[PDB]
């Protein structure tokens, strides 16, 4: 059974028939930076581990670890994981890594989180990271999904941040949220690549145009989504970097392959 690096589910919350979030106890010695991912999983029928990469959806200070997950019909992990219940366990490898970290960027004045689908997961972490509002004056969350229902987890998160009297102040008109659908009717629509290139996002939010001097960005989507967004960023004069030589943006795959 689930014994290796076992942690315990403390809460579960379903959002759509393809999306759910959950939280589990944190390993005692685990330390990470907001944005990083880890390996989790469950045993298959024969007792073999089914391991998968997951961004930690909670910020570094949170006492429990949060995850925002797809539900793949017939997906080896999530076909099983979607039916997880409080009190049940999961395997968790306490080896955080990744390049969606503030340290992997040149310091600047504005920070952009550019995501689609479950790619908002590392930004559910980072948007709740103190350092994000310390090192930057403005934090822009662009989230693009096909439907209004897929935006809800993210929408509730940002609502909680903007309303809470304490955080609401600490995040003093710094956090800007721009959700869009690409298929379903919604007050705000369009692909991140198009809304960034056209300059429409700037008019809607009422913000200064993208500037390589000051703007820094993180991209988390399908490989296809990362490619297109890289181009638009580079058109603005921003260059890809990392911990080795930090520049103005970083990208990570929300998953491998084509996507649900
Ligand atoms: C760096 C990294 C971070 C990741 N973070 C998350 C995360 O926080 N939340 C999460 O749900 N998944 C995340 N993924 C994907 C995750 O590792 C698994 O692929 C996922 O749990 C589904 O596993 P499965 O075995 O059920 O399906 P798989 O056998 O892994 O894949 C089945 C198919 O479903 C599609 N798919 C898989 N994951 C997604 C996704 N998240 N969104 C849309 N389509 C998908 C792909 O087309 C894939 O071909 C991440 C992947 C990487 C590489």
């Amino acid at each position: 059974k689930v014994l290796p690096d076992a942690q315990t589910v403390t809460s579960v919350r379903h959002w759509t028939d393809t999306l759910f979030s959950f939280r589990v106890t944190r390993p005692q010695t685990l330390r990470f930076r907001s944005g990083e991912f880890v390996m989790i999983g469950l045993l298959d029928d024969n007792g073999k581990p089914i391991m998968r990469a997951y961004s930690i959806a909670s910020p570094a200070w949170d006492e429990e670890l949060e995850f925002y997950s797809i539900k793949v019909p017939d997906g080896p992990l999530t076909s099983r994981l979607q039916h997880i219940k409080v009190g049940e366990q999961i395997i968790l490898r306490p080896k955080p890594v990744g390049t969606l970290v503030i340290d992997a960027l040149l310091p600047g004045k504005r920070l952009w989180f550019l995501a689609t689908g479950t790619g908002i997961a590392p930004f559910a972490s980072l948007m709740r990271e103190p350092e994000a509002y310390e090192k930057f004056d403005e934090v822009i969350m662009m989230h693009a999904c096909r439907t209004v229902a897929e935006l809800e987890y993210g929408r509730q998160l940002v609502e909680a941040l903007q309303e809470d009297p304490l955080i609401g102040e600490l995040v003093e008109g710094k956090l800007k949220y721009y959700p869009t659908t690409t298929r379903e009717e919604f007050h705000h629509m369009g692909r991140i690549t198009d809304n960034l290139a056209s300059g429409k996002v700037f008019e809607d939010l009422g913000i200064a145009p993208m500037n390589p001097e000051t703007d820094r960005a993180m991209v988390c989507g399908s490989l296809a989504f990362n490619v297109d967004v890289m181009k638009v960023l580079e058109s603005y004069g921003l260059r890809e970097g990392a911990n080795s030589e930090p520049r103005e943006f970083v990208v990570e795959k929300a998953f491998v392959g084509e996507g649900i």
